């Protein structure tokens, strides 16, 4: 009846708010992933208890197949929930379950308006702009593991030079296209979070592939499928595209 | 043990092949699904039986709450799996299991080229321009549902005149679009197809809802979650891309 919540600090889907004194409990957090915790509860009628994931992170495997993460949490049951913009991916799917997708989106280009590139294949064919992922997350697994020769060709590219293309987070990767010649492959929806705040960035080509965020549990989880069908509920009434337009506008661009 | 698969004739999901002589069994049938579960098959290693369903419905409740089409199918155990271009939507969900969808689409308008109508919102505050959708097709009942005043007003202007505005099938929709003057409320995915094909068509606007089709299964099937990374693991290896490719292109219109 009180669900433990696994999440991570990302803009907007989870934020800490403003306030001129200190904040505790789950009064400390909004963002776009709290609004629908809060749909999902009112739904479902559970209770809820959020903590962020110890390690600051979303969940990858090492060398020796071992998870860390909020993947990981869900693994040892140390949450009943993953509530974050947390990428349904084959090698997660195997180890935790997911609710169908509250979000869709593809991996994409965040790179400088008004320049000759078009398409992953332009970066590709070339070495002077520089271009990479965050380390370790969905995007950077998509290239390793891709057998497309355009893919493959970037992955060769991004790996090279202990991997000195590669970023440890999205604002470092926001930052580095900012200010130098850099390409960052992200997640089409923080793109145009992202796009819609820094009017000189743009998105570059279309998506390169189809993909979804659900919420997290352990494996065999009553919740998933129950979960599963609220989110279906809230698109149906277009109050997950309303939740999107609220955190993701900006003040407009010229 | 073979399993027994429910489909549908749909094109380009599923249509009977050409040949000179009388075809028998799964060899009947060529598309987009018969490539999804040629590779489903391949990775889960099952032996299948493709089977249309009786009936000729997808599946929607009738005033009784009873079910019908490849839902019911599933409902009743008669069939194993249903591969087909089926909704993923909340009344479905309830009944049966859905695996994570294999095409990301949503509704979207098909009409002539050349005109001023640019949205929804164009066709409902008019009345000289008639427009519907299939009738008890997802489309259809995200219209009943909608509390959006927009959508409502679409409703109202479809359900009048005993629903004469809605069709039995897509091809009488298509062929309503080409002969009079009529805009169809179809899925985007179909819209793709048909425009590829008919140069004088065109879709109207952009997605007003999202959702997935995915691979039905009776509830409590170990075979869900199974197909579900089947799926993730042809997505992320370009397999999904490549087959939409195949079966949607057409060589003939600008
Ligand atoms: C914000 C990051 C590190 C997360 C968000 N979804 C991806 C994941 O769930 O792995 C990561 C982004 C990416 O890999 O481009
Ligand atoms: C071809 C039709 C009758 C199917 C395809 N998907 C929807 C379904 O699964 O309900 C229907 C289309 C629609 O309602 O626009
Ligand atoms: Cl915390
Ligand atoms: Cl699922
Ligand atoms: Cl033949
Ligand atoms: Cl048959
Ligand atoms: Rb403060
Ligand atoms: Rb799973
Ligand atoms: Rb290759
Ligand atoms: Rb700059
Ligand atoms: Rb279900
Ligand atoms: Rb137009």
């Amino acid at each position: 009846r009180t669900l433990i919540v696994t999440t991570i600090l990302e803009e907007p889907y989870v934020m800490y708010r403003k306030s001129d004194k200190p904040l505790y409990g789950n009064d400390r957090f909004e963002g776009y992933c709290l609004d629908l915790l809060k749909e999902l509860s009112n739904i479902l009628g559970f209770l809820y208890d959020v903590k962020l994931v110890p390690d600051g992170k979303y969940g990858a495997q090492n060398d020796k197949g071992e998870w860390n993460g909020m993947v990981k949490e869900l693994i040892d049951h140390r949450a009943d929930l993953a509530v974050a913009p947390l990428t349904i991916t084959y090698v997660r799917e195997k180890v935790i379950d997911f609710s169908k997708p509250f979000m869709t989106l593809g991996i994409s280009i965040l790179y400088r308006k008004g320049t000759p590139i078009d398409s992953a294949d332009d970066l590709a064919k070339q070495t002077k702009i520089e271009y990479g992922a965050v380390r370790d997350g969905s995007t950077m697994t998509f290239f390793k593991k891709s057998k497309i020769s355009t893919y493959e060709k970037m992955w060769a590219f991004m790996s090279s030079r202990q991997q000195s293309a590669l970023v440890k987070n999205s604002d470092e990767g926001i930052q580095r296209v900012l200010t130098t010649d850099y390409a960052l492959l992200m997640e089409s929806t923080s793109i145009e979070y992202v796009t819609q705040r820094n009017c000189n960035l743009t998105q570059i080509g279309g998506l390169i592939d189809s993909k979804g965020y659900g919420v997290g549990t352990p494996i065999g989880s009553p919740y998933r499928d129950k979960i599963t069908i609220a989110i279906l509920q809230l698109q149906e009434e277009g109050k997950l595209h309303m939740m999107k337009e609220k955190w993701w506008r900006g003040n407009g661009c010229p």
